């Protein structure tokens, strides 16, 4: 009642063009005040949790998706490619490709059976899929052992079901009974948790593609070339000593990432193990293909300066006869050493000192981006994003990620975005954790 009044207020500024489960779900709810961060639930341990399949309706079974299995993953990106967008008549859907979903289902410690799903009895038709991944997280402070959960999807026919509940409820059973309590997810909607809320953003990396498509507008009083000229990108990136990551240079740069990195409030803490894995793909893939694209900055002498990193996400295009397909790369993790020499990350010379170089870097990654065949560049006002956003010409983009927390409570953390929704420039964010 007085939780829904602070709800709606929420939805309301994320307004762009009840609740009876998580109702019973260990979430922080709207109006709760935090005054010690730390676990909703009494700890349990893997006693407590059954073994036993939750029961789905008649005609359903659950079933675990073998990544490696090439028949398997086939059912999980196709039933992706078709439902994971809201529209029928859209223009565009999603096109998760074999190549994705072996480098962000693959990750160190991922167990086959924490890739759940539903399919039918009779036809085997996967009706529903919702993964999970092992890590351990660093909310504010504290160290938390938990379990990222993504790529959640129930078959377009099956929808109101209220089937969504029981796939949490049961990738809850299966990793609950693996001591593992706790769990980040992020969601475009408004639910009882929002621990912080980001904003999307775009740099348009082919304008004139992205016109022509109906994925970016024309301004008032502006000419088509006039927009064409603004996002001219050149060909070869700028900032010295740039070249891509060599296995030789991840116990450099693991360090300059995490000392970097432990400036966010909420970050995923990483082993040499799972970096290597996500700032590395499958041993020779073609340009059309290839999933992360890592760069890093090489001294002349052999230091390593700062690096970044960047995912292609394709969308296949609809109902347009000049264009099939239109390309997404959307910004990842990144570090950088040029505000270490000195004492306060807020310090007015040392934000601009990260500003110009964190314009350099990304500037660098959009060039590196445009030649990777990609038509926009996706950030998200999260991490030191809106020290360069404004500069570098990424456009405010409608459309909100909303950081949640699962059996843990804590304090809002800087999202990047002032109360009227605009970039915080003076604050960024502490959110430094990025989820596909
Ligand atoms: C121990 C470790 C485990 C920890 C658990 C971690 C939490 C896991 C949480 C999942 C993290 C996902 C993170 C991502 O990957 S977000 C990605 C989800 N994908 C998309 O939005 C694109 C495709 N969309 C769909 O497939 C939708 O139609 C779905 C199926 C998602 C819901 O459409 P539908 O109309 O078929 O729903 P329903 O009738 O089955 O179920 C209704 C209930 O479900 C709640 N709902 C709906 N969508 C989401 C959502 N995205 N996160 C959390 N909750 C969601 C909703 O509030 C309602 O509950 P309540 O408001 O009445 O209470
Ligand atoms: O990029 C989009 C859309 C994204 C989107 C939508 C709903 C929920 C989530 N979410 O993460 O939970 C979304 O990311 S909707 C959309 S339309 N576009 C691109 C677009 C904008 C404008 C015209 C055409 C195409």
């Amino acid at each position: 009642d007085k939780a829904k009044k602070l709800e709606n207020l929420l939805k309301l500024l994320q307004l762009n063009n009840d609740h009876k489960f998580w109702r019973t779900q260990p979430v922080k709810d709207f109006d709760e005040k935090v005054v010690e961060e730390g676990p909703i639930d009494k700890p349990k341990t893997p006693e407590d949790i059954s073994d036993k399949p939750l029961p789905l309706l008649s005609s359903f079974e659950w079933c675990s998706i073998d990544v490696d299995n090439k028949k398997q993953l086939e059912d999980v990106f196709v039933l992706l490619n078709e439902n994971y967008v809201e529209d029928r008549d859209a223009g565009f859907r999603f096109n998760y490709t074999k190549e994705f979903f072996n480098w962000a289902l693959k990750s160190p410690g991922w167990k086959k059976d924490w890739h759940i799903g539903v399919r039918v009895k009779e036809t085997q038709k996967l009706v529903a899929f919702i993964s999970a991944i092992p890590v351990t997280l660093g909310v504010r402070g504290k160290q938390v052992p938990s379990v990222e959960i993504n790529f959640l999807c129930v078959h377009k026919q099956l929808r109101s079901k209220r089937l969504t509940p029981v796939l949490i409820k049961e990738i809850t059973r299966r990793v609950n009974k693996c001591d593992i309590w706790h769990a980040l997810y992020t969601a475009g909607i408004v639910l009882p948790a929002p621990v912080s809320t980001c904003r999307y953003t775009h740099r348009p990396l082919n304008w004139k593609k992205l016109y022509e498509v109906d994925f970016t507008g024309l301004p008032d009083g502006h000419t088509e070339e006039d927009m064409i000229a603004e996002n001219a990108l050149p060909a070869k990136t700028k900032t010295a000593g740039l070249r891509k990551l060599k296995k030789e240079d991840i116990d450099q740069v693991f360090e300059l990432f995490k000392r970097y990195q432990s400036r966010f409030e909420l970050i995923q803490i990483f082993t040499k193990e799972e970096f290597e894995h996500n700032f590395i793909g499958e041993e020779s893939l073609p340009l059309d293909k290839q999933v992360i694209f890592s760069y890093v900055v090489e001294q002349p002498d052999g230091k390593i300066t700062d690096f970044f990193s960047f995912y292609s996400l394709p969308f296949t295009i609809l109902n347009n006869t000049k264009y099939k397909d239109l390309g997404i790369g959307y910004l990842y993790y990144y570090a950088t050493d040029a505000d270490f020499q000195f004492k306060d990350r807020f310090d007015p010379k040392a934000t601009k000192a990260l500003k110009t170089r964190l314009c350099e870097l990304i500037y660098d990654a959009c060039i590196l981006a445009k030649n990777a065949n990609m038509d926009v560049f996706n950030a998200l006002t999260s991490q030191d994003n809106t020290l360069f956003l404004d500069d570098l010409k990424f456009g405010p983009g409608d459309g909100f990620l909303n950081f949640y927390l699962f059996n843990y409570r804590a304090k809002p953390i800087t999202g990047g975005l002032n109360p009227d929704n605009s970039n915080d420039i003076k604050r960024r964010s502490n959110v430094g954790v990025v989820m596909l």
